[PDB]
């Protein structure tokens, strides 16, 4: 299947990248016309095209939780797993704050805990307002420093738990870089 993980992808704090989304809101993605128009045969490099449509952050919202544009490319990117430096350049980048926001997301689910704080901390100086889609469908504003405020400190970002940060220096592939 096309929503299945990359087959070159390697694991994620011990199991498929994609499964740190809750099932039902997987289900629920694969089924949204975002996902089956935008998200079709998007490639590591195609992300950044989408990325800087996006237009809020946010989870789900609804009695059906449909997904945001936000959520979908987050899976989308867990299932395809871009090397580093793309995620390190949505993040770097001062164009596009919901580039920035999707890469700093992405950077935590997938990142140690030294490359969230490498990262993520020096974004604590990025005071833009951004939307945010709630639970209820409205959308609300927030700094971009609460955002990561919640990435670095809460349990639960867009609806997704937010795995526990690994303190040991561990690469997970040969030919990673040692920083």
């Amino acid at each position: 299947m096309a929503n299945r993980t990359v087959k070159d992808a390697h694991s994620i704090h011990g199991t498929n990248p994609q499964y740190l989304v809750e099932k039902i809101i997987r289900t629920r993605i694969y089924e949204s016309k975002y996902w089956k128009e935008e998200c079709f045969g998007l490639t590591a490099e195609l992300v950044v095209d989408k990325a800087m449509e996006l237009r809020f952050v946010g989870g789900v919202y609804g009695g059906n939780i449909k997904p945001t544009p936000f959520l979908c490319l987050t899976l989308k990117m867990l299932q395809i797993q871009p090397e580093k430096d793309i995620i390190v350049e949505f993040i770097k980048n001062e164009d596009f704050k919901y580039v920035r926001m999707l890469g700093a997301l992405y950077m935590r689910l997938t990142g140690t805990a030294i490359d969230c704080y490498k990262y993520l901390e020096p974004l604590y100086n990025d005071y833009r307002k951004i939307k945010s889609q709630n639970r209820n469908g409205e959308f609300e504003l927030m700094h971009v420093d609460e955002f990561i405020d919640e990435l670095l400190h809460s349990e639960r970002v867009c609806d997704i738990i937010l795995p526990r940060l690994q303190k040991r220096y561990v690469l997970e592939e040969a030919e990673q870089l040692e920083p």
